[PDB]
């Protein structure tokens, strides 16, 4: 026995807030964690 | 009634910038001027 004691965590989530809305009700594809990808898609081409 | 005044500049520009470009390759979606129509439809979302 290591112990009888545990440290879990609480929930995670994602809600359609920033541009995920616009990509769902105008476009069809809605990227999970879009804006962190969407910036970095504007970041890689200048490296 | 001759010699009028028109635009010499050829008519404007559509570029697939970060509004389009993110939606372009990731979902395959394209919206002409996604800037305002994303903005306005985010604001009418909050009325």
């Amino acid at each position: 026995e290591d112990t009888e004691a545990d440290v879990p965590v609480t929930y995670g989530e994602m809600v359609l807030n920033g541009a995920n809305l616009v990509t769902a009700l105008v476009m069809g594809k809605a990227v999970r964690s879009l804006d962190d990808v969407g910036r970095h898609l504007l970041d890689m081409q200048e490296e």
